[PDB]
């Protein structure tokens, strides 16, 4: 099993959907049965995505073994079925940081360090580390050919082709292709210059994927192949769907997989795109209509919510429910009163950080738990709901988290480290990844997952403060799962409501399209069930 | 009087409407009292654009001196006043041809002649010689940016731009910025690439136009004014107007001609756009509307008749009547006949060559002509009309044009040389403007409102005058002639509504701002058929 | 048959001796038995460098078919065996022109004429003609990679490496390594920066001909072969070396050829260098020398004379002896007089037009002739002893050629035409190669050991017939003539040690590896004289 290297780069413009075309190519492959893999290469100084704000990089992924990471790998998991680890995504600042702390401490014994070979090496022994048996890998450059950040990148898979020959190795490049008003046509020029720019630097692209708003052409496709570029009938057309769901499909009707698995040499089954298909009619066969509302502090980027949505649609795909997601503030909301609320079937509250929206959130939750509407709260979601409760249920006077009020009566969620009592007493921290939760007996959840133990990804510090706890629970929530060990709160449950739950974890890296969530499925018939009742 | 030079360039993708935004920027300095020309640099082999094909090129304009040019020189015309000469466009092709040309007659004396400095030489020779005189000159360089075609070009204006400074000299560079309908963003990396390929080439541009399909938002501009492009608040936005004719207004609007003002040191007074403003509005509040078929052959690449679209559009302007163009192929008049003519409220016959639906044309004049349908026929138009009329009324037997059957007895169309007769009995091509003399009491004499006219030619065949006076007869109007050889300009057909048919191509003088009389007289008259005709 | 091409171009700086090392290779694979041609691509726009001055381009290489080209097809032709025709050096402007002409005849049909597709069609066009069922074409492309001269011929190639495939197709680039006696050490960023301009082209080159002035070392090479420049062990070191005669030899003693063939899948036996081995061993020792003095106009530019030079080494070849080769400026004999002549063993008076000298040469003829010096004279050189010999012999006062005083009255030199008499009584150009005679009573029919020749013609001016019987006369020897109209091609001075002139150019025919008769006898000559005078 010669490990084959599929490197994909884009050209002209960035957001081309580079990240969905590997995730869909590879999708293609798995469905002939090969191993497949993806990695991500982040062209950016920051050592780690787990420092980018949502803002501008957008949501933290975070794979089952707790790397931080580009959202691109949310992608990958969504098509494929390897599960990513920390092998599957590096930037440009951790390779510096992985060179400078080798050379001070002689490694390259007083040589003098380059870019060359020093900082191309380095990529390579990474790419190939994640590459590490699997019959096909691609490796998705980010940025735009063109850049300078991107260039240590491209040399060091230029090295790769040169050594492992064409035999093992292709060049996917995705170029845009507008289209013309004015020219009332389609413009091949800046593919031309983009494939002018692989050249200059070593880089004879395999395939061409042109983006355009529609089907590219025929003609103006033999046009590229030729026109500068040189690539066979590898010059692909990927028009703007209306459903992701939809792009192995139309990779595939093209022949990629094909053209792929001659040049590897790979003999192989046809790819069955059943389950596509099946994802694809569901979708497009709704039976009924709702709409949540998502209420957050980061919603000037929808993509800082990528994971969630993405889980919202599945759990729509789960109940042939076309769901409509209503992106709300939690500030306004504690600004704007609770009439933003209203008219909302269900309604989410995801994470983030801070104390910045926090009050409209709790009072979001109060809302929801007053007004009977669905509701289902990730992390600070959870901890907002902890509270309200706490508050509105409970004595837990003006209860809050150490987060935002350090020095409360009641601290319901904190630092572990930092619990202590309404009187100040006392007892006798990053959770990231994967990890076991046992639920409660007789709990939704428990239903829901239909399995006494499930496995979620976490990415939190706030824990609930056990101090505090029971008083909580004798005003009635209840303790649906924890975690061993100092048996942490992971899901609380409101009692007398139709859908409350709220997690710890992010159940939405765990969800797929072809599989959904139990979660996610359940809290969508629920805002179903509640649509049903308010009118009828 | 030191000239200053604009370059105008383009980036990323052709079709930017580079043409059209440097008119617009003309028509903004012109009005403010600045004596302004422009000129095209299209990197072409071709030695002549009056030898390509329309299908690629699109219509061929004629200046006033007969040169045959590239369309845009039309457009530079509607925007401006002043007028376009041999001198305001030419191709890599004639550089070469001059230069070799030169070479052969000993001029570099054993010298290596190369592409610099020989080529580059010649360029800028005539460029100066374009600009001469003049407070601005707008220099177009056609083909895109990083493109080999335009390299001699780009070099060229490098050169004059290092010699005559940056007092007198500028660089416009159009590039597209493009919509991602995904991220809902707006993506500067292509005008970073091309701003790039400009310094590769030892230019800095100076300012940037960036078009998209909207607005491009402070934001997304100050990033290009820096980040990898240099400019001041020389980055301008253009996005996709619904009229062209608010160009100049959007340019204005964001300072472009007192930024070029201020860095040539032009003490003006502020532009003046109401003439501007009026053909805005006129266009926008039309009181009716019309379908005037445009019967023809080239029909197919709509830039083929660039001038007349634009020139209805302008009748539509005078009259405040909507315009609705009906492009209609002659073949399928052949073809399916003159079913196809129904629903037209006027019908044009452009000029053109090539037998091709030459009967399906013929037929078309007599439709309009027998059904009392406004016609406007030009050149060929005009010919296929003598025809028709010839035929069907005075009874010539197959009347026809040497041009497609030589051996015709009755030719009323040929070079004066084939000049003969149904007898066989007897006794090089016209270009630019000429002087014609209107007819006393023709309906094109009011019209115009004068005795004699000045109309841009580009034609071979004529009208037979042995054989005019047949027709003369048979109830046919001269409306106008050229003068010594009183060759027939104008025709009408008197017992019509609204029918003429010139030879010269009046659609190379209308203008939004001031229209044209014959465009303006047949819009009307497509109205009043209108709504009589309900 | 599948033809192989070989695309040579040059990079850092100008004058690396490409023509040479292209020759040199092809020297190779020829001794290898295979079919060999080579070709010059020029970028300049001059049409026919028929016309353009030594100054800059030095000698005007003349083929058998009578083309007028550059001056490395005459390394082509001293290194191969294969013939050049017209069909092996072009230039950008024959290109330029061809297309030029092919639009104007409308082969284009309306269509855009542009670089791509249109010149670089007509390069590849061309090359192919040239290459035409040969095992290996070496296509040299002259200019500077990264100049944009060169642009299209590089495209061009470019597409026919694409179009060919590697099975068929190399491309070998030379490159400046410099040296830094500073560090002491060798500078292969120069090759780096040049192999990326070709990269940025969509060229990557296959070979690399590392130019230094000395070996560059396996180390500095490794780190070409890989570092920015990914060749294989194609990376060649050519150092400066002290006889071109080597070059073939360090070339196949680094691989070059098995490294080709092996690419290019030919089974051919290896190289026989034997004859420039002889060559090389004749050239290091000699056993006397000379002083042999070239009397002309352009004396300036060495490049001038580079047959005549290289003709001149090989005469020292076949005779042992070592050839030195007094460059001496006409005007001087004019200005100071046969005090410049003294301490020459021998006398070479060299073609060219331009009275300028003229007076300079004559002189010389005489002075040689006059002191028994061994001469050689080659057209003009003929020409200008016509005149000494018809004067100071025949007394024709003032005998002349019409080039430069056409009222001569005595004008033994002249167009057929203008043929006159000193009664003024009466009753193109010559290009290639010609059929001559060679009388049998000739010295030069000794030489030339045949009753009949061959030889290269580039010469308008003739032996004025009507005056021929007044010279023969008194004395002159006509050796040769062309055969119809009997020109007279080469004359004797029969009490003379050595003195022959001749029409033709002898020199395009010399090869270090053949000789030339002329050549020969003329150096054996000089040696004779050396010796004796003494
Ligand atoms: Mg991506
Ligand atoms: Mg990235
Ligand atoms: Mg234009
Ligand atoms: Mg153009
Ligand atoms: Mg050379
Ligand atoms: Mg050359």
């Amino acid at each position: 099993m010669t490990t084959n290297y599929i490197f994909v780069t884009g050209g002209v413009v960035s957001s081309l959907g580079k990240g969905i075309a590997a995730a869909s190519l590879a999708a293609i492959l798995e469905a002939r049965g090969l191993n497949v893999t993806i990695m991500k290469l982040d062209p950016y100084i920051n050592v780690d995505p787990g420092t980018m704000s949502p803002i501008q990089h957008g949501e933290v992924f975070v794979t089952e073994d707790g790397a931080e990471t580009d959202l691109d790998l949310g992608h990958y998991e969504r098509f494929i079925r390897t599960k990513m680890s920390r092998r599957n995504n590096f930037t440009t600042g951790r390779i510096y940081s992985d060179v400078l702390r080798k050379e001070r401490r002689g490694d390259y014994l007083g040589a003098t360090v380059q870019v060359i070979p020093h900082i191309t090496n380095a990529i390579k022994e990474r790419v190939l580390e994640g590459g590490e048996g699997h019959d096909v890998v691609l490796v998705e450059i980010g940025g735009t050919v063109g850049d300078i950040e991107s260039l240590p990148f491209l040399e060091a898979i230029r090295q790769m082709a040169v050594e492992i020959g064409r035999e093992h190795t292709l060049f996917m490049h995705l170029t845009l292709v507008p289209y013309m008003a004015a020219s009332g046509e389609v413009k091949t020029k800046p593919t031309q210059h983009s494939v002018k720019e692989l050249l200059s630097i070593g880089i004879q692209p395999d395939i061409l994927i042109c983006r355009s708003d529609r089907a590219v052409p025929a003609n103006e496709r033999a046009k590229i192949a030729l026109f500068c570029n040189v690539p066979e009938k590898a010059v692909i057309s990927l028009k703007d769907v209306d459903s992701i769901y939809k792009i192995p499909g139309l990779l595939k009707s093209q022949g990629l997989d094909d053209y792929i698995c001659k040049r590897f040499s790979l003999n192989c089954p046809e790819a069955n795109l059943s389950e596509w298909e099946q994802v694809i009619f569901e979708e497009a066969n709704p039976v009924s209509e709702v709409t949540i509302g998502m209420v957050g502090k980061y919603i000037e980027l929808p993509d800082a919510y990528k994971s969630v949505i993405e889980a919202l649609k599945h759990g729509g795909l789960k109940n042939r429910v076309s769901v409509n997601i209503k992106l709300i503030d939690s500030q306004d909301v504690e600004t704007r009163g609770v009439e933003i609320l209203k008219g909302l079937d269900a309604i989410l509250v995801p994470g983030g950080f801070g104390y910045r929206g926090v009050e409209g959130m709790i009072t979001t939750a109060r809302f929801a738990r007053e007004n009977n509407i669905p509701y289902l709260g990730i992390c600070l979601g959870m901890q907002v709901a902890l509270i309200d409760y706490a508050r509105h249920v409970a004595n837990m006077e003006n209860a809050n988290s150490t987060e935002f009020v350090p020095d409360c009566k009641y601290p319901v969620v904190a630092l572990i480290t930092e619990w202590r009592d309404e009187n100040g007493n006392v007892e006798v921290t990053m959770r990231l990844g994967a990890q076991q939760c046992q639920l409660v007996d007789d709990s939704l959840v428990r239903q829901l997952y239909n399995a006494p133990t499930i496995v979620e990804r976490h990415r939190h510090r706030y824990e609930v403060n056990n101090m505090l706890l029971k008083q909580i629970e004798d005003a009635g929530l209840r303790v649906a799962g924890r975690s061993g060990d100092d048996q942490l709160v992971e899901i609380i449950e409101v009692p007398n409501h139709p859908w409350f739950v709220a997690c710890q974890f992010h159940p939405e890296f765990t969800s797929t399209p072809r599989d959904g969530h139990p979660l996610f499925a359940g809290f969508v018939k629920a805002a179903s069930e509640f649509q049903k009742r308010q009118a009828k």
